[PDB]
């Protein structure tokens, strides 16, 4: 089977003002609060992780990576993210492209996006042409608006080598 | 045309302490609520259903099962999908692969995963390698991280056949 | 690479009520309120045009059309559907199919769906197989349930020329 699809959704929710900035695809922004989480909080990469993990049919990241283990708190998303891709290789497909919408309020994510790309066309061997990310604001409404948190959405396509 | 892609997203709000209890993806799941709807409440198939008619440009399930029509009143929500999917065949397509994620703060999905999946390869005919379910939480945040409701979002493929 | 899949989220706050009335997919909605925006505030046509970009990896609306720029206040969402949709065939990708999700609790989507195809169609140089549109509640839950704005939600397929 030539291509198959996948989608991934994530939020976090802020700490107060003390959290130790964000890290959102890998990069670190400047901010006031950071995401909780048990590892890293980088939305952005668990969103694609599943998306991934998803179109190989292999579930979510929960299923690779127990959030009850110990061996993970604190861990780099990007190292998870990673892992993942090793496992979707070894089952016969790569990346053909990958899209992903980073839904906050605040901070600006477009200064960091050409990062992020870089970041993920490392970490999933591929050019930065396979790699789209965007940002958007929800006009103040709900919990993202309110800045309570950070939701990311991830869409993928993986093609069978 | 080759490959179709389709998308799904669907919300219930939850009853109260008498709800009949949840199912989803076909499977019963214990817990002191149920999702009001016309039909039994099934988001996920309702979001899988979707993402299904809407790769085949054939609408959305209140396109072919009206919700002012008494006859799908706690319908059984695989009987709707199966019908669909007679649908999308008729027109010539085939399921290339699904996935869908479950957003709920509670209860817990996992342990459902498996037999979510066992009916919807039946329901669309194919091998269990073809549908992938991931449930995630939104960390308390917004109507389902407050509880009043279940939110389902579903990704799809069509195969010319 | 012969497929490229595209994800879009946008979503838009109601004004008061005098605002001048909706326009969604293209279409003039009878309503009390408006959406606010820089643009006319089609969030049906944001959410698709990014998705088009995403797929393209060509980043989103606010990559190529500054929401800064002056030139584009009251912007016609269509043209900027046509621009990036030149951008994308420029790129040497054509529209494989379109799907698109809005997500309001008012007023009723269902009625203009067909125009709403019709001017998607004629944008996206395409037969109207191609498009599908969808709507559905929120079940009065959130801020698109409480009435404060309407979310929209795409996705897409390019077939490389
Ligand atoms: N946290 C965020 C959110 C948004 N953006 C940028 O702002 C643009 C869109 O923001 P938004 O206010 O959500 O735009 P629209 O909703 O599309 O506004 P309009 O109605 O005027 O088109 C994006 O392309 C993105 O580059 C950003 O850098 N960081
Ligand atoms: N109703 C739910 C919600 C979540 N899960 C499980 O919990 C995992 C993720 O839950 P969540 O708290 O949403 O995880 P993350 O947001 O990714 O947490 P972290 O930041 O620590 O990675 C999933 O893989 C899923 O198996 C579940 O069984 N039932
Ligand atoms: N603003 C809106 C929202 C919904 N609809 C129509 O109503 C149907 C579904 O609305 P909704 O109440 O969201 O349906 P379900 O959640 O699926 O209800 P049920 O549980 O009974 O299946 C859609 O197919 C659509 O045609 C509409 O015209 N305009
Ligand atoms: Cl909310
Ligand atoms: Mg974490
Ligand atoms: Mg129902
Ligand atoms: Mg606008
Ligand atoms: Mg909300």
């Amino acid at each position: 089977n030539a291509m198959r699809i996948g989608h991934g959704f994530d939020v976090h929710k802020f700490g107060e003002n003390g959290s130790g900035p964000l890290i959102i695809g890998g990069v670190r922004i400047p901010y006031e609060k950071g995401l909780l989480a048990h590892s890293d909080g980088d939305v952005a990469l668990h969103a694609a992780t599943d998306a991934l993990l998803g179109a190989a049919a292999l579930g979510d990241i929960g299923k690779l990576f127990p959030d009850t283990d110990p061996a993970f708190k604190g861990a780099d998303s990007r190292g998870l993210l990673r892992e993942a891709y090793r496992r979707i290789l070894a089952k016969g497909y790569k990346l053909g492209n990958l899209d992903i919408t980073i839904i906050a309020q605040a901070p600006k994510m477009a200064p960091h996006i050409p990062q992020m790309r870089v970041n993920l066309a490392e970490d999933l061997q591929c050019h930065m042409d396979d790699i789209n990310v965007k940002a958007t604001t929800t006009e103040q409404l709900g919990f993202t608006g309110r800045g309570e948190g950070i939701a990311c959405e991830a869409v993928v396509l993986l093609v069978n080598v």
